[PDB]
This record gives C-alpha cells, structure tokens and sequence, in this order.
C-alpha cells in the first residue's frame, strides 16, 4: 500500500498517476501547502505519522489557471482569498518577476510557487518533527509541462531542515538565471 | 475545458479520471465537504462562480482507509479532528448502523457519508445562491469495479433526494442484518 | 499568568472578564468549537499543551445574534457557512425544539449549543490526549443572561472522557424537561 | 448596537473593552487575519456585510506571548503552524529586524505584525468588495498604559498607509539600534 503523497493542482489535466496504488493524492487550487489549512495539513499528518509515507511530491504545471487567476486580479469572490497566498509569493519575488517579459512571468511564478510550497511543507510541525525523530522523509517539488508532456524536478529536493533551507535557496537562485 | 468538478478521496486507488481535460478535481480524506473548509469551499466557489461548471460529483469508494480510521478511533493525532465529522455522521445514524453486522458497517458508512456530504454541498452559500439565481447546477453522490445515489438540482430536490437516500439505505438486506 | 481559557461569543456585550489576567480568551460567532477550525484548535492546543491551563469555559449568552441568524435562514453570505454547524445542532434536537413555543426556542438552542460545543472540545485530539496522559483539565459550559446579568453552569462539566459523555447526556436530558 | 469590530489577541491581559455594546470582538493568537481563516473571515464578513459595521480595529499589544513564541521557535506542536505566518512576516522584514538589538526585536515585530494584518484585511474579498461598492469602511491598526499606526479607507489608501507604516518603522531610534 501507498508510498508517495502527491500534492497537485485541481485544474491540472495530467493526473498524478499518469505523470508518475503507490499514490495517496491531495489536490487543491494551485497546489498549495498553506500553513494553517486543516485539509492539506490533515492529509500530510496522516501520510507521515500514520501511513509512514517516505516521499512527498508537490507537482505544479505550466499554463495553470490558478496561477493565471492569482496574477490577473479580478474580483472572483471567495477564491481570491485562497489565491492571495500566491499573490504574496509574486511580491516575495517581485523584482525577479519584473525583469521578464510578461508572457513569461506565469511560468516563472508557477516554478517559484512550487519551491515555496515545498518550503512550507518542510516547515510544518509535522515534517519538522518527523525529521527530528529520525524518520526517513523526502520532499520534492516538480513542475510538469503539457506543451511538452514533460517534467522538471524543480531544484527543490529536501531530506532534513538543513537540506530544505539549502535546496530552497538554490532553487530560487537557479530560477533567477535568465534565458536571454 | 472543464465541465465537471469531482470531489474524491485521497486514498482512492483509482484516478477520478477513470469513469481528460473535462475534470477539475479536489481530493481530501474521506471526500468531505465540511461547512467551513476554506480549501474545498474555494474549489467549489471557483468551479461554480468562475468556471461555470454545471456538475459536481462527490465520489466515495469502498474499503476507504479514512472511513475505517474514523470507526477504529485510535489516537492518530491531527487527522482525528478531520475524521470527527465522520464520527458525527456515524452517530446521526447510530441506530441504523448498529442493526448491521460488524463487518458490513464500513461500507454502509461510506454510502451514508457521500449522501451527507452532498447535503452539505447543497447547503453551502455558494450552491444555494447559484440555484437561487437560476444557474443550472446538478450535484451527484456516487460510490466507486463498478459505480454502485443522491442527485440534486435545486434546494427542494436536494432535500427530497437526501431524505430518500437515507430511507433507501435504511432498508436492510437479509445478508447484511446482524 | 493565566489559568482559564474562555471561549465566548463575538456578539456578547458582557466581556468574559466581567462575567468571571487569569483569562486567555477566544471569541468567535456563537462560541463554537468546530472540529477542524485551525483558529480555535490552535488556541486550545496552546492553552492545554503549552500554558497548561487547567480550565476551559465555553460561555454562551441569551439573545445571541449568531444563534438568531442561524435560526432565521437568510442569505447572509459567507457567515451562513459558519452558522451551518449550529443548524446541524438544531436538527440534532429538532423534536425537542418543536415542542416549545417559537419565542422560546432561541434560548433553548443557545443552551443546547453550549453543551454541544463542550462535547466537541472534549472530543478534540488535544483534550483527549491530555486526559489520557493524566493532565488535570476541566471543561465547563456556561450560559449568561443579560436580561438578568446572571449565570447558569449549563449542566456540562467534564474532567475525563467518561465524565464528558455522562455530563453531556444529562445536560441534554435536563434541558428536555419543559417549563409549562 | 455594535459600530466597531475589534480583532485582538487571545493572551492580551486587557479586555478590548478598555478604550460596551458598541463592540463586536474576535480574539485569536497574535491578532491575525490569515487570508484563508474561515473563523476570522466569517466574523469580518458578518460585521461588514450584515451588521454594517463601519470600523475594523486590529489591536496588537506589547509583551505578546504569541509573538515571543513565534520568535523562540520551539516545538510547541499545532500552534507552530498558526505562528508560521508570523515567522513569514519576520523574514519579509529580516534586514530591518536584524538591525535592532535582540531585546527590542519582539516589540518591533508586534508593530510590524499589526501593519501586515491590516494589509491582509484590506486585501480580503470582503473588504475590497465593500470599498468597490462605495460602502463606508475604515480599518485601523493599533498596539496597546497607552495606545502607541495604519489607517485605511479604500484600496489606494491601504497601499499608501501600509507602505508608510513600514518606512516609518524602518527609521531606527538610536536607543533601539544594535
Ligand atoms: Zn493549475
Ligand atoms: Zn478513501
Ligand atoms: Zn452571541
Ligand atoms: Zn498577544
């Protein structure tokens, strides 16, 4: 029975099964781990403390309607509140996203979003505690592209608090090198 | 582009994409719609108000870990709180479920659970408002090699269809009685 | 420093300080402990596991706008979702509430609501665990009346899972005896 | 009947009712407005849309346990997750805070925190919509024997007032620098 928790986007048309009964699956809009979302956290706590799942994959995707909607900033109603976390992420990386041509930002934000969600998952009390008590647990952030059908392990792979901080830092720095 | 929102369980072996790009998908433990879950409510509000999705399917499944875990009631930690809503639904139907033999109880609760979550979904401000302003929106509760319920198209048919599912489930087959 | 967590209503005009720096305070609409509300649960977990607060009081009040709004069933918007938990409580006790004259139901629902929130608090993983590991912890449900300025310890006092189940049962049964 | 919503901290010694039946009150740990907290959002939506409350006050306080706990970063369990939003705000202002001496850092974060939570409140769909439809609504961020900030009346003045509070807080008194 299952060995991977995958956290993926609700509007991704590639299923996690296809892009990988190994799988325990959470999906939400823009593949978020929000610090205080009982729904995702519950899932994570069950996967780690009960099922002893040893890999968590957060998978984003290009051409993601949740990302595009966080960026366009329309009055969508309740979902805007959900998407504000992604807006906080755009402004965390505002200088970086402003250098790019505007048809290119969404795909940058999509990758940055994945790194930030991994960083959040790694910071939950649940994952911190598992790493502190010796439990073998790895986090991964991937981004999938259906323009291709293909994948990028998005620079973020973490196996301890140490490797989370480092791999988070370097993913962002690797994303800050710009294709002319 | 998407025409269906599927709310399904995180431990389900099968992709909701059994049954491609017509699906918008939310997965959580025991396929719940909790009145006040920002995560599931956000998905529903976006599907309905923004994407104009005209069908919401809550799809449960038999041999559900989350259902079993809610009944075993061990100290699992945080997930126990999430599963408390499942234990409320168990006690709402305690006389019913006690009339089954032990080994049949899980699969009944799985079925009851779907009906209850459809009732919740239909009582959201999101869905009630969409029906009140004439939007076409149908809700479905299914249980997943076949798909074995509840079907709503308005607040009156939600009430009808929920009460019928429960009465229908209250009628016990000999092979299930204790 | 503090020895009581009080959970009270956001629209109550009597403050918990007055009706009791002893106090750590949570307030929300209709003084709820909802199973999966990270906000209240957080508070409870901190009070019990960190501050080692030994008493939790849930205090309701008569003439409570949250209760009245759950009962009238207007399209209020987002808050209706919050108040649905209270609607589930009305229907848990529908036969009992139908016997009463309609000008009397709200005050009955207010008291029943308090018993149900205590029962929920007692069922959290946090409180179950504290009782299981020997920690001294008492729960109380009170209802305050500003028609009077006065109090009723609403039949629900709990110090273990055992006393929670019992005291919950008897509170409801005591509330089911009707004043002709 | 009520004219003020007060969002204050659960560990505050003083009743928000220092400063009677004019107050509708929400209390949580470190007086947060988290974008997706159903509890606080519900209160705000009811105050604004239903009770027609024209003022929202986020009132923080010095010597705040929740702020201290977020900075100490011990393994407290569930509450750590709630306090993570506070640590995000710390790191958003990491260069600022690192320029203070250690024993002054808490009280700066308390002040920053209020400003950040007012910014959150002003960016809610609830508040943005109320401003967009012309409703009179002002937001305030205060820190509590005196009341030592941010004041918003529209989305443009929210932006102005938030940026000014942060720049104003960035100007360091000699007695606070390290
Ligand atoms: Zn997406
Ligand atoms: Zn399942
Ligand atoms: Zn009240
Ligand atoms: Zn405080």
């Amino acid at each position: 029975t299952p060995h991977y928790l995958v956290i993926a986007c609700s509007d991704s048309r590639v299923s996690p099964e296809k892009l990988t009964g190994e799988l325990f699956v959470h999906r939400n809009v823009a593949n978020q781990v929000i610090h205080t979302d009982f729904n995702c956290l519950s899932v994570v706590q069950y996967a780690v403390d009960v099922l002893k799942i040893e890999h968590i994959i957060i998978c984003g995707h290009t051409n993601c309607g949740g990302i595009h909607a966080a960026m366009a900033d329309k009055d969508l109603g309740l979902i805007n509140n959900w998407l504000l976390h992604i807006r906080d992420i755009w402004f965390k990386h505002g200088h970086l996203l402003g250098k790019l041509s505007p048809e290119k930002r969404a795909d940058m934000l999509t990758k940055i979003n994945v790194a930030e969600q991994v960083y959040n998952l790694g910071r939950t009390s649940i994952v911190k505690s598992a790493w502190e008590r010796g439990q073998k647990l790895s986090l991964h952030g991937w981004v999938y592209d259906v323009n291709d059908g293909f994948l990028v392990d998005q620079g973020v792979m973490a196996t301890s608090r140490e490797t989370l901080e480092i791999s988070y830092r370097n993913a962002i720095a690797r994303l800050s090198i710009l294709d002319e």
